[PDB]
């Protein structure tokens, strides 16, 4: 077949194991995120690089919670950073992680996702470290795959995963390359971003529900292009505008 | 069924229609981009907000082609931006697209993919018409059901498909919203960073095999921590750093 359809059934059949293996641990995630906005906590994401992506995707965003913030780490937002070499080494500045976080409105009881594909790295198990020091409850996005065939960078030698409260399992087979060409020596087209952004609307998703389900209206955003949008938007700033640092 | 299931298999059938509704498309576009590159030319990518995230998705990317850039618009590189309602606002400033365009080193004969759900704002409605005008050929990565059910924001009133070379759609309905429950009022869960990746990925791809199958050892970059891999991705920067913008 085509590299395009074998691509995107590669992508398929790795949703298909997110849906199938991770149910059970996507309903826990959810259920953290809404117990940390039940119990008055603030939510963050974070993620270097392309794992930024997803948690980028989960903030400010329609029909996503207005409560989701981004933790930003200078340099590693994206690729977008000059040179882009620069954001991979990045990922390995022991003590980057502490700077952001203490600097942070972050606190004990509040709750932060760490996307990291391989969670070998310093920069997101130490995230993931100090993070649990702080007191938060940690929510890690990471192919656990990569624990068990790769050897940490983090001087610990653990991973992001021995770090984590609940770990989501993104099943990225070690190299992130789904596709083999005869023609070209190396694999390629990664799926990570797909698996990863997928992964975290249906956490998201959950928490919006379970709040539901408990008879808390889920601060969802809305369209501004809906009529009554706006005005929903307005009410759930001036209702939870103490944990939203997106906006003021 | 639990909402991370529900949503997990919306974004599976999305996928699906990609494949089996734009393989032609891809392909096509697939070409443009090996026939950009085998002619000399450059490679851009373009997103505003959430949009971006596809966008950055294929640059600096272990199992990407190295000659793909980020054409950057300040306040619209994901939602890395204070506060983050401006990014929605900069998508109306007419003229920020020809700004940045001007300033680029983009010329006639490169080849500049746009992604936009809608289609139907200034900047991005901008971007490809005056990319055009500057003789670049125009990817557009766009829900196309956007422009039969809505109008556009643009003074033209038209909306990104038409001023495309080739159009790419990512099927998502209106409202990027694919989750509905009883208890909330207002649609929520959107998939469309989710497709639009994998749409990107998949054309990347593509661009990587058609320029093997012409003899052409594609550019793609490795990863560091394979045996080779910085080796390789020094030759290519040395073989292809006058069309390579993000590192030097």
């Amino acid at each position: 077949h085509k590299p395009a359809g074998q691509f995107l059934d590669a992508a398929i059949d790795l949703l298909r194991r997110v849906r199938d293996e991770e149910a059970d641990s996507i309903e826990a995630a959810g259920t953290l995120l809404a117990d940390t906005v039940q119990n008055g906590g603030r939510l963050f994401a974070f993620g270097a690089g392309h794992s930024s992506l997803a948690a980028q995707d989960v903030v400010y965003r329609a029909g996503g919670l207005a409560l989701m913030n981004l933790l930003t780490v200078p340099g590693v937002v994206g690729i977008d950073v000059m040179p882009a070499t620069l954001g991979s080494a990045l990922e390995r500045v022991d003590g980057l992680a502490s700077a952001v976080l203490d600097s942070s409105p972050l606190r004990a009881g509040d709750a932060l996702v760490i996307i990291s594909l391989s969670g070998r790295n310093a920069l997101p198990v130490e995230m993931a470290m100090h993070a649990r020091a702080l007191g938060l409850r940690v929510i890690g996005v990471t192919s656990v795959a990569y624990a068990s065939q790769t050897t940490s960078r983090h001087a610990s030698g653990t991973f992001l995963k021995d770090h984590c409260d609940i770990v989501l399992d993104s099943k990225i087979a070690v190299g992130d390359a789904e596709l083999t060409l005869d023609t070209v020596p190396a694999p390629f087209a990664p799926a990570s971003t797909v698996v990863t952004a997928a992964l975290m609307q249906a956490v998201t998703a959950t928490a919006a529900a379970t709040l539901a389900d408990r008879g808390i209206e889920p601060p969802l955003l809305r369209s501004g292009n809906v009529d009554g949008g706006h005005e929903w938007n307005a009410r759930v700033l001036e209702q939870y505008g103490e944990r939203i640092f997106y906006r003021r």
